[PDB]
């Protein structure tokens, strides 16, 4: 019935407070361990529960990652705490989250099993949060390095997209090397699957650009169960890199001798060339070629995000675009010349 905790807030000072919940039922289960559903009592709040094995030796990473983000486009810490429960004498932690209803990949799902494309409009505002949130991630050195559909929430009421996962996410270092085996299926940069492990946070900025062409055309850019099919689908889109090219990613086989697909040609004929324009900036074999977050935000394909007439399909307003911080605009500050426009409060 109801569950009663003593939970420690995630934001602010480590003072631990009974929080009670009911109706709990699961809604995800996977490597990382089970996700459940239950209100909150004292509010009627929707949470999402995440329970995880504590590992006995170090602290948890993604609990220490979560408390210190704050950005709305970043799915919330509500509450953690700790519990018993299977295993073999284990401490579990758990991660209490705003509950989110929605995710890019269920309503882009939606839209191609109905044969329709997502609208521009919901491409625009979807886009630009995402790199909104690694914008502000990036700016403390966090990567998420897992970035896909799944993981990117929506309100589809507010058109507010968060991120969430951050069970891979790690401070990049330079000259401190990391695992090649992060990110998923389709979205992996071709620096992971030439195995580099000394790649930069602009492979979260790779797989972004995957989840926009994914989103104008219908299915997955780069598709593949192994990385030998996703390179040779990549190399078809971008042709074949060069000497120069494959030295920026890595060492140490030829590839198919295949120019490029002009980028117009990549897509349905009444996509708009702005969002042609932005995929070819993001999807660079070069990794630092690649747009920044931020600047990818000042993209021109997202004007229209800045128009003080703009509403959403639905009526409503759109939600918070331009509450930028000093802090999220720290990788290049000039930009908030193009990123708050004039009606911006
Ligand atoms: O952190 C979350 N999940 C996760 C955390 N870590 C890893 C994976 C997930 C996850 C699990 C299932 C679906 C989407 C994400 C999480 C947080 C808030 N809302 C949702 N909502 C939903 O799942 C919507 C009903 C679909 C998921």
């Amino acid at each position: 019935k109801v569950t009663t905790v003593v939970a420690t807030p995630g934001q602010g000072p480590d003072r631990p407070q009974e929080v009670s919940y009911t109706d709990t039922k699961v809604i995800g289960n996977g490597s990382f361990g089970v996700v459940y559903q239950a209100k909150l009592c004292d509010s009627g709040e929707l949470v999402a529960i995440k329970k995880v094995l504590q590992d006995k030796r170090f602290k948890n990473r993604e609990l220490q990652i979560m408390r210190k983000l704050d950005h709305c486009n970043i799915v919330r810490l509500r509450y953690f705490f700790y519990s018993s429960g299977e295993k073999k004498d284990e401490v579990y932690l758990n991660l209490v989250l705003d509950y989110v209803p929605e995710t890019v990949y269920r309503v882009a799902r939606h839209y191609s099993r109905a044969k329709q494309t997502l609208p521009v409009i919901y491409v625009k505002l979807y886009m630009y949060q995402l790199f909104r949130s690694l914008a502000y991630i990036h700016s403390f050195g966090i990567c998420h390095r897992d970035i896909k559909p799944q993981n990117l929430l929506l309100d589809p009421d507010t058109a507010v997209l968060k991120l969430c996962d951050f069970g891979s996410a790690k401070q990049l270092v330079r000259g401190e090397p990391n695992v090649s085996y992060i990110c998923s299926r389709y979205y992996r940069a071709p620096e992971l699957i030439f195995g580099a492990t000394d790649y930069t946070s602009s492979i979260d900025v790779w797989s972004a650009g995957c989840v926009l062409a994914e989103l104008l055309l219908g299915q997955p850019i780069f598709p593949g169960d192994s990385g030998v099919d996703q390179l040779v689908e990549i190399i078809k889109v971008l042709g074949t890199p060069t000497r120069e090219q494959i030295r920026e990613m890595n060492p140490n086989f030829k590839f198919p001798q295949i120019k490029a697909h002009p980028w117009t040609k990549v897509f349905r004929p009444r996509t708009p060339p702005e969002a042609i324009a932005l995929c070819s900036r993001l999807l660079e074999y070069t990794p630092t070629a690649r747009l920044t977050p931020l600047e990818a935000c000042a993209h021109s394909f997202f004007d229209e995000l800045r128009d003080p007439n703009v509403k959403l399909p639905n009526g409503r307003d759109t939600p918070a675009l331009f509450n930028f911080t000093t802090q999220e605009l720290s990788s290049n500050p000039p930009l908030a010349t193009i990123l708050i426009p004039p009606h911006a409060r």
